[PDB]
This record gives structure tokens, C-alpha cells and sequence, in this order.
């Protein structure tokens, strides 16, 4: 079997604020498997592609500027319902609506600096994963705790 | 005052995944008192008795085999409303409906591998405590912080 | 921009139970700026002024006595919507109603020993700040991660 | 085959100060396997046998009373060189001589309240294990990470 | 007993890097009692008096400027051998000589940005305590865990 | 004036045991800057190159086999004295000789499963960085806390 995959990206503010280890640890503890990961400064064209569906938003140019202002940690996580559950772990788009215990709820304040990105549907995930990673960048291996995480 | 008690068991997957100390710490921090604790592999008959109310459910056989597949940490915790609060701390039966911050919300994914058990009512607690522990196994002592936790 | 501020006080039980560093860390991680902080045993008169609203309440004398029973860590934190968000972080007045992830949800059990105080509104905040701190005690400085927390 | 084993006991002060989960987590993270564990108030006679080699020391009577003053968490941990390594993890007998990073270096101050006990040699471990546990109390199972901890 | 006390200050870089709660937590966990605490930006004259014996050193002017560049958390901690032990917990003056497990070993890199200060002797401690605090700012209370930390 | 750089790789056992976030966090807290990072399963040929100096050692074939048995997190960290300090943080080659507080001292037991690699000299670091990364994979940005970590 092949389980669901989602695209998670730690934004420049998460890297600048030293929260990379803390964020990854939350996904590891939950039981998800890390499939791919790289560190890079994404180009504006790339980011425009990534946030294309928002190209007509007022905040769009500023968003792209900021996502290009520093490096990003791009990752692919695998697991049962990882897309929806990953979204629950992140919190709401606006940290102000996020609850303590969530990543945005514990670590940030403003929607313009909300430290992380997570695909909002399987459909987006597949598109984002293809945008940021070559197929040969996805590593398949089996977690030793697999049978202790799944029936 | 003779306070309320609940029965909590870390399931085989919690032990296998190295979460014993992490889970116990959550109860200590909260202010609850550890009354009893032992480590053992429960027999299938012992497990059917614990979950006797689920005997006619389709998943019953696989639940018993899973619970017998490794050791369990059985504990009794005491405190004001510990039954109901212990339940809130665990999260929902299905990790997918559990919120970040709860034990199942932070550490597991699937209902069949949901790392922990907590009595659901005082009636159930008293029954589970009697099934798992001999009266001489419950320890009575007073916490030094008692007056800082209770009025 | 001279942002919003709130008064947070770690009650005597929070100090006695060794939770000072743990609580402060939660505010620092979130991105709030520490503006003032002092450690003191507040007098009864000073405490009756602080909780002047609940003077007619039955628990009042008990509250004042416990608040005076040990030292308190008084602080002022600054940030966008810090008053409302600080309240979300603390949880409900009653630890029983506070969710895991919040300060009261993770660390305490009873309303009479609920480890921390946070202003409930901007107006209460301004009043409590004036009551607990002299103007020279509010320190002026900028956080190096300011631009990573705010747009 | 069967690896080395050591007896570890969290003293009454470790339980009272809420460090049970924290200490257990240190052994789990290291990769050691928990073999047995129970919570009890040890009798004075049992404690005199345990510390029989120190019966003529001036602190002996006080050591026995303090060890009997509250419950203890008795455990058996298994692993390659666990006796000697368990000792390095604990720190020196006197917390004053223990380095930060060790259990006593991090959590305590005085030799008379040094929170934990660990066997000092394979011979002692075998004697203490026999003194505190019945054969049926040592659980047999294999860790899922075993092949990731050992060649 | 009249327990020994030491002066600890978290330097401007510790505050800026969000390490205040983390540092305080280490002293609380160890069993030391917080006696006094305040947050302030010290004047250059105040800092020259504090570091008076280093007035002829090359780095002195740079040290006084850095220390005045942001606020400081000034604290007094109490405990058996707290002066010498607090020093052990800090690590070496040069973070590069500091071992993992110590505060400087874990959190910093360069001698000119070494996040914390601790008195180097009882004589110095008493002099620094007098310099930074007035008598009425040192709070006396007894920790509830006192008898579990000391014989 | 660019700073020293070192090559750090989390071995297959570190990934399998869910320690990726925990390890990265230790380097972030210390004040080092992440320059490059990728997740991959290294080929045997790549691994022989990496450990070419040990090719005639008895344990060499087994080393290469295990290093290829799972994915590796390859990273480049930058900072003052990062090569020697990264080494101190890792601990000794044999975990048995590693002190608590170090990565190997806290997380592993045997030399053949010692979770992490770190360049041992500046010369080794430059060779390893060239072997694992392309020049365009190294990201240059400045940390917002730079002036609080360095004079
Ligand atoms: N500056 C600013 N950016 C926003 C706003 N709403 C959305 N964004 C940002 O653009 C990202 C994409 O928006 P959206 O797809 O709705 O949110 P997400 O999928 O939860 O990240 C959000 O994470 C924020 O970084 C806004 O009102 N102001
Ligand atoms: N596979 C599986 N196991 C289930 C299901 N519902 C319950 N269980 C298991 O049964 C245990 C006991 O069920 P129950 O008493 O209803 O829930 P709990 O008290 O919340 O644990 C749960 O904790 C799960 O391990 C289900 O539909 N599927
Ligand atoms: N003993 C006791 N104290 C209470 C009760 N309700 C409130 N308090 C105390 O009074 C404090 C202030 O009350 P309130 O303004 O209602 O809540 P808060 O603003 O959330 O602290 C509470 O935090 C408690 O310490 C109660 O029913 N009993
Ligand atoms: N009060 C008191 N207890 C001591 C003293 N020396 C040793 N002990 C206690 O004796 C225990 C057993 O002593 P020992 O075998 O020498 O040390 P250990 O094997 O490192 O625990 C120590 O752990 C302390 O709890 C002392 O001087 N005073
Ligand atoms: N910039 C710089 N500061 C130094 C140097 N040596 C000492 N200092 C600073 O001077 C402070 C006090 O020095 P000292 O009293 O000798 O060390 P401490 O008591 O361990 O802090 C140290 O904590 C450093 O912040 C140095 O060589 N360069
Ligand atoms: N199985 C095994 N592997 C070893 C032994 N010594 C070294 N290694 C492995 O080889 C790697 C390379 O060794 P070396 O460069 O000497 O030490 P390092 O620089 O500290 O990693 C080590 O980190 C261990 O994984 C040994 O005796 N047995
Ligand atoms: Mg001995
Ligand atoms: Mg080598």
C-alpha cells in the first residue's frame, strides 16, 4: 500500500526564529514518516507558481517578497490522513484564531508571518509536491515503528 | 479527604514507541498523585475482562490480540475529577478527532493504535482498578505540593 | 507602533510548584516582548485593590490570603492583541474548563489554585499595570526578531 | 541472547518532586529496554537488606528511614553495559560532584536527598534484582528499534 | 540554616534570544529557591561598578557597552553551595570551553556574547547582591519541597 | 568575513528512531546557522568516498552497509569554531565514552549505531561538504540574532 502525502514548508520566519527542529519533532512524534526534505531560497517565479491561485490578492506581491526573503525548509510527510491532520496541527491561517497546542498557536502572532505552510487538500499536495520535488527526491523506506502506529 | 481515582494504562504501542516517561510526566505536571503502577504483559483473558463490554463488537478480537502483543504500564492516579479530566487529557478515542495538546492528538494516528487507556466513569474506574490491582498495591502518601494544588 | 500590553502574574502556587521558567518560556516562544518584571510578596491592601471587583464575593478573603501567602512574579508583556491572546494561552478561570495546551489546562486542577493571572481587557490591563509598576520599571527596547514576528 | 541488566530505583524525593516521567524518559531515549517496574513503599527490613553493606555507617539509620518515608519506583533496565552507563547517567553519589546533564547534576543538591539509586556492578545488580522482584515480574519482549540500537 | 545565595544575571543576548524561561527553569529544577528578581536596563556606571575589577582589561569598554545595550534579568538564588554549583551550571567563561549540559555549552558560542553572569565566590555574591538589590527586594518564604531537597 | 562550516549527517538509525528534530534543535539553540540540508539515501560508492580513510578497517563493510540501509539527513552548519564544537556536542565515537548532555551520550549505546556524523577537522569538513553538496545548494542569509550571538 501507498499512504497519503502532504507538502509542508517552514517559512523564512520559522528558520530565522530557530524553530526548524521544534516543528519537525512535532511531525515525528505524531508518527508521520518524512519522505523528502531540502533547504533552499525559492525564486519569485517559483513562489508565484506555488501561490498562483492567490495572484489576484492584495497581499500577494508582499507575500511572495517575504517567502523569497530567506530560505525555506521544504518537506513531504506521509501518513494516514496526513493532509487533514497536518492542517489541524498547524492551526488556522491566522495565528490569532489558532489554539495553544498548534504550531501557529504556540509560536506566532500575525497572519503575514505565520511560520509554516501545509497543503490544504490531497489535490493541492500532489501539485505542490510535484512543484517542489523531483520524483527521485522522494525516499521510500519503512519506519521500524510502523506496526505500532498502524493496525 | 479520600479523593477520586482513575485507571490509566499505556498500551503496547506507547511502550514500543518510547512514550512512557512523556505520558507519565503529563500527569505529574498536572498535579495528580500516582497511587499505583506496574509493568506486565496481560493475558488475553485478562484483556477480555477489561474490555468485556465490547465483546460483541467486530473489532474485539483484534483489540485483544493487540493489547496482548506487548507489555502494558498499568497505573492508578488520584485527584479532584481525575476521571473526567484524565479523559480530556487523552483526547478522543479516535486520534483523528483529538486536538493537538492531548496525548492522542500529539502522539498517534489511528484508532487501533491509540497508545493509552483511561477509565470513562467512576464506576468503570473502580471496576478496572479492582481488576488490575490488589488493594495492597495502592500506595497512600501525601504530596508535598498538596496545599499548593488544592484549597 | 507602541503595541498593546497586558499584566500577567504568576500566583504563589506557580512559584512554589516550580513553574516560573515554564510559563515565561510560553510567552517568549509566542513572540511577545517582556516589558517589566519583578518578584515580590504583595500586601493584603495591594491585593484587595487588585481584586477590588470581587470584594463582595465569598471566596474573596480566601483569595486575598492565598495571594499574600507567598511571592508573585509580576510581568508586563507587549504584542499585537496580547490581552485577548494571553487569555487564550492561560485557559479558562477554572482549570476544569481549560483545554490541554493552555497553561491552566496543563498544570493545575482547582479554581482556587489556578497558578496565574492575566488582564481580561485593555482597560483592566492599563489599570493593573499602573497598580503594580512604577513608570520607570517599564523598559524600552526592540526585539531582534521583531521583523520576523510582524509584517 | 540476554544482555546486561541493572536495578534503578527512584527514591521518595524523586516521586515527591514529580520527576518520575522525566527520569524514565532519559532511559527510554538512551535506548535501554524497561524489563520490570513497580511502585511501592519498601519496608525498613527490606531496605536494610538492600543497603546491608552500609549498615555500620553513621548515616545508615537515617538513610533507611528516609527511604521508607514514601513510595519508590523500582525498575529493571536492560542493555549493553547498562550497569556502568546507568551509573554515568545518574552522576556522582554527591550531587555536588555531579555534572550538568546527569540526573543528580540536573535535579538535586544534597547527598541525603539524591533522588535515585542505580546498581554499582553486575554482581550488585543481580542481587538487587532478586531482592526487589519476583521472576514472573520481569517481562520478556523485544523492542521494535532493537536493530537500530544494536549492530 | 541561613543558606548561601548567589547573584545571577541573564545578559542582553539571553533576553534577545528568548532564553529567559529556559534558564530560570534550570535553576528551579535543580532545587534552588528564587529570592529576588527584576528586569532593567543597567546604566554604564552601574555596569562599571559591577565589573570594576576588569576595568583595565582591553575588552572592558566593549563589555560595558554590550551589557548596557538591552535589558537584563537580575536574580538572587538561594541554596546549599549555590555559588559554586551555579558556576558549574553556567559552564566556562568562554562558551567554547563549556561542556554540553551547561547553560553556555548549550546556548552560545562566543565569550563576548555568553548570555549569563553568576558570582564567582561568596564574597563577590554578597557584593553583587548589595549592588543590584535593596534589602526589601529579597523575599523570604520556604519552598514546599524543602524537606525533599534537604536532609 | 564568512565563518567556519562543518558537515553534519544524521545516520539511518537517527532518522528511524525519530530524532531528526531533536538533533537539529540542539544546533539551532546553540546559535549555529543552517547553510544546507537534504534528505537522501546515499549510494555505497558515495559512502565509500565519504569514509575512504577507513576502507581497510574490519568494520568498514558493515559501516557502508548500514549507512546505505536507510536515508540520511545531510547538513552544513556555520559558526565560530563549529567544527570542533560540533564534535564536542556529538560526544565520543563510542557512545559508551560519551557524557550525558552530548547527542551520543543522551541517545545511543553502541559504536555501530551512533546516530550522527560530524567532520573531525577543518580539512575533513571542506572535503565532505564538496562531496555531499553542490555550491548552489549552500544558502547564504544572515540570522536576525547574529549580533546577539557574535561581538
Ligand atoms: N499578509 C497577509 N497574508 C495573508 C493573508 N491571508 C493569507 N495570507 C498568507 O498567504 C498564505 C496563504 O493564504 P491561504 O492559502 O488562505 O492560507 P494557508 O493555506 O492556511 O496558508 C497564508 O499562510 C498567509 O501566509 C492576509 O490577510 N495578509
Ligand atoms: N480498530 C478499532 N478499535 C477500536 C474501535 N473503537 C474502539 N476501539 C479500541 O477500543 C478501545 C476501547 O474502546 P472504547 O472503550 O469505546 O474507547 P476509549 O474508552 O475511548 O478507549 C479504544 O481505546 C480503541 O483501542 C474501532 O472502531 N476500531
Ligand atoms: N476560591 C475561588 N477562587 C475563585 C473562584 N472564581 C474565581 N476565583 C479566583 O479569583 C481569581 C480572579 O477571578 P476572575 O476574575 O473571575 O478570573 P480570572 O480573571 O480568569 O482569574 C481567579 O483566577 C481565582 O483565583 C471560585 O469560585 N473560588
Ligand atoms: N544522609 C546521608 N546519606 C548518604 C551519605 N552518603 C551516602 N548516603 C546515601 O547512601 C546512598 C547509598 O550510598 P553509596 O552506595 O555510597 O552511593 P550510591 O551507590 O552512589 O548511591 C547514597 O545514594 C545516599 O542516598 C551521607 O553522607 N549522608
Ligand atoms: N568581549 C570579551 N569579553 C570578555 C572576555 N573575557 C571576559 N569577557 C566578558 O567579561 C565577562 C566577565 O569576565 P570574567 O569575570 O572573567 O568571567 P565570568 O565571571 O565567568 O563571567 C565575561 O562573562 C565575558 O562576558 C574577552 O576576552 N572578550
Ligand atoms: N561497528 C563499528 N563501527 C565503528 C567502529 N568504530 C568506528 N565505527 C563507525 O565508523 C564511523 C566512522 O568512524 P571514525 O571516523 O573513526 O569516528 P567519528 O569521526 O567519531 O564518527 C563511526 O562514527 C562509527 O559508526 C567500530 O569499532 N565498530
Ligand atoms: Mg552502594
Ligand atoms: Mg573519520
Amino acid at each position: 500500500a501507498n499512504l497519503e502525502r502532504t507538502f509542508i514548508a517552514i517559512k523564512p520566519d520559522g528558520v530565522q526564529r530557530g524553530l526548524v527542529g521544534e516543528i519537525i519533532k512535532r511531525f515525528e512524534q505524531k508518527g508521520f514518516r518524512l519522505v523528502a526534505m531540502k533547504f533552499l531560497r525559492a525564486s519569485e517565479e517559483h513562489l508565484k507558481q506555488h501561490y498562483i491561485d492567490l495572484k489576484d490578492r492584495p497581499f500577494f506581491p508582499g507575500l511572495v517578497k517575504y517567502m523569497n526573503s530567506g530560505p525555506v525548509v521544504a518537506m513531504v510527510w506521509e501518513g494516514l490522513n496526513v493532509v487533514k491532520t497536518g492542517r489541524v496541527m498547524l492551526g488556522e491561517t491566522n495565528p490569532a484564531d489558532s489554539k495553544p497546542g498548534t504550531i501557529r498557536g504556540d509560536f506566532c502572532i500575525q497572519v503575514g508571518r505565520n511560520i509554516i505552510h501545509g497543503s490544504d487538500s490531497v489535490k493541492s499536495a500532489e501539485k505542490e509536491i510535484s512543484l517542489w520535488f523531483k520524483p527521485e527526491e522522494l525516499v521510500d523506506y519503512k519506519s521500524c515503528a510502523h506496526d505500532w502506529v498502524y493496525e
